[PDB]
């Protein structure tokens, strides 16, 4: 009957970066598990579309907005929900060439810095899930591949410091997948890409959302400090 | 009426493990069947055969227990032509069947298998446009020969795993491999305790796993929700990382 | 022969950094060894002397860039600029990573100006030497997909960027070390031995020759086949 | 009496696949390091004209038959080498086929098992002195997962052997070379080689005594604290 290795009905699950593409169909899958979803956006007008298609799917939830790069906005934001909804116990960090090492910085610095802020109330209750979604393939070779090396590293260690307190931490890496960003970039470019990728398709963002919906679920909970690479076979080191 | 048209589960799938009679093999059969998948589950011998058909049974999961010796081209022939005639063609296959210097062996003939096992499914998938080859990799079992044999084991899987993704993802089947931990097993509940809190002092969960905990993962592998997941290795370990 | 090029080693002291020193002047390079305090530089310049080795000791500080730009500037001035440069100085598990990469990456764009306009260089970044686990396994991963993207952005200017990382090296940390974690480290290393600091020097010296000017973005482990990831 | 400064003198080493290209490079380094050098090849006339290679160098060596394939020519080469020259205790391992000789699988097996065999064969001469290198050298770049499959296998075993063998002073190294200017390589189409070019950092090719210095290094006894390490050689391009 149940699938109850799969539900996250009574969990609150925060997903930064839900307007579009993979953030959203994150926010969508985990509300179709039965998770409380709060989705973020950087502006009003995000925030605004979240909650509208979290409304039109029958999740149960809010859209809000969350700067990742500031304490203030963070610690802001956490207070928010804690008083609104409750204590997020699932989160999916999602919010993104002499810019390689500031790119990278940057943004391992942002992981922390939620990351930190959400694990006192995951250590509070004593179980968490924290999953890192490394950016999408689309100079950019270099910077790809220090992003994805920078969140492997990261994810590991960061599962390594939390995991006595039954906190798991992963992240998935996406290749190819079929978004925004990537609909519009010149056919040259996206026809090389799907030269190099086996099973001969982009990704659709559902099926990073399917990954992400697992890795939260109590079926996933021995799994951590992992990178799950979901890009049709096409790796790129 | 006993039509029956799915929609994105493993329902009237047929799913083919090996080594399905104890621990891990067991968990899987009963975690794909209760997903709603016909499950033939193999032993090397017949008494292992019939357990696993009491098991499924006794779970109320249709299917049944077969003899399979993947290191034999016959073996593995009779075996396919045997669940081809009696239940449909497998699309979901998963593979689960002392000192620092049998590393070489074991992972050669472990590769062999694997490999011999995967080309013989390989045209009922093709045919259906559609597959699910999981290979699991060994528990770690023992100090430094235990590790080199782990590790090698874990090496040689991860980058066949690669490679044979490579060669069938034009054909929607996927590869991927499940590489566990210290799971809790027939082997290591029989360890010295004194040795017991040493293991736990190297995994962040501070436990051993369950077969269940990589039963699921292995669900989660054969779904359409991991269909651009492929050429992967998934450590399923606590957070416990040996290469 | 690395006769007529001027390397810069930081770190240059004692251990691993004060041997891979001698290496480089041993192969015929004018070094420069930094320490942090001015005595740790008064004992780098006596033993280069000690051991006829032409340089010199200076104090630099690689997370301040005053004291990088500062110390760059008086080497060109007085010996000319380093087309070597050895990196081998050093909630916190995070901390610690980020400020060691933040360094490298500090001291290796002020030296890639002298490389560039030499069309020639070496840069060789040192980890460090076997809770630590994480650390440990963390520090080893950043420096290793630093050194690789380093070595993509500067490799059309023929300047090479690899890493060395070590396992259990006899050094002042590790000489002091109870004998249980001693004896549990040995048995995980297949030559059953600490590697010495002059093991680690022999590898920097061969990536700093022209014999591995097609090595790059490489991290050579020098671990005796002790492998933690 | 003639005594050469250089790290190898005194020792005798064996390479594998010596007829041309980065095995001959390697012998000669070898040899310029004051080795020994027995480079092999799999015809009787490729051994010719590596005794004739070693002659020209002013090599003190030897050009001989060995199929690596084959137990019986394992154990036979090893023991002339040892009664007419000395116990190799330097091996380099560069006989490695491709799928010019379902593929994929059977290309990697081979060449996995052919180095077992002679690393084996090679070992209890290496043993009975507690000194030894072997290093073992990849394939040079479908094409991409044949190349990743065989590095993939080639540094799980290189780090496993590395494991087995380390109580002994015997070290065990791979090399895994890039794109490398060799007799295939030079006769490419200019669209094709500019776009090769543009994925490689150092925008060249590597040069075959460039895969041979860094094997050279890791014979000496400054490498005697690396083991079961694979040292790309690449110019900075990496694929898996
Ligand atoms: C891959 O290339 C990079 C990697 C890292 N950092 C890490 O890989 C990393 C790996 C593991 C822990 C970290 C903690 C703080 C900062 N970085 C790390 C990095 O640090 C920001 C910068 C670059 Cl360009
Ligand atoms: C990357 O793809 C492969 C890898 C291997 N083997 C290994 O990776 C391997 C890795 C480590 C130890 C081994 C011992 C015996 C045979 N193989 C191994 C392999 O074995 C023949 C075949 C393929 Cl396709």
């Amino acid at each position: 009957l149940y699938f109850q290795s799969m539900s996250l009905q009574g969990k609150v699950a925060l997903v930064t970066g839900a307007s579009r593409g993979i953030g959203q169909a994150i926010a969508l899958e985990l509300g179709r598990l039965g998770a409380v979803v709060i989705g973020t956006a950087t502006s009003a007008s995000g925030a605004e579309k979240i909650a509208e298609t979290l409304k039109a799917n029958g999740v149960e939830g809010a859209g809000l907005v969350l700067d990742v790069s500031s304490d203030e906005s963070v610690a802001a934001t956490l207070e928010h929900i804690q008083q609104h909804l409750g204590q997020p116990l699932i989160v999916v960090n999602n919010a993104g060439d002499d810019e390689w090492f500031d790119v990278v910085n940057t943004n391992l610095n942002s992981l922390y810095r939620l990351s930190k802020a959400v694990l006192r109330g995951m250590t509070k209750a004593r179980w968490g899930r924290i999953i890192n979604i490394g950016s999408v393939v689309g100079a950019g070779q270099t910077n790809y591949a220090a992003a994805k090396a920078g969140l492997e590293g990261f994810t590991r260690a960061l599962a390594r410091e939390v995991g006595s307190r039954a906190i798991t931490v992963n992240a998935v890496a996406p290749g190819f997948i079929d978004t925004d960003m990537t609909r519009e970039l010149p056919e040259a470019q996206r026809e090389a890409l799907l030269g190099q990728i086996p099973l001969g398709r982009l990704g659709q963002a559902e099926e990073i959302a399917k990954v992400v919906g697992f890795l939260a679920s109590d079926g996933a909970a021995y799994v951590t400090g992992a990178t799950v690479p979901v890009n049709g076979g096409m790796y790129m080191s």
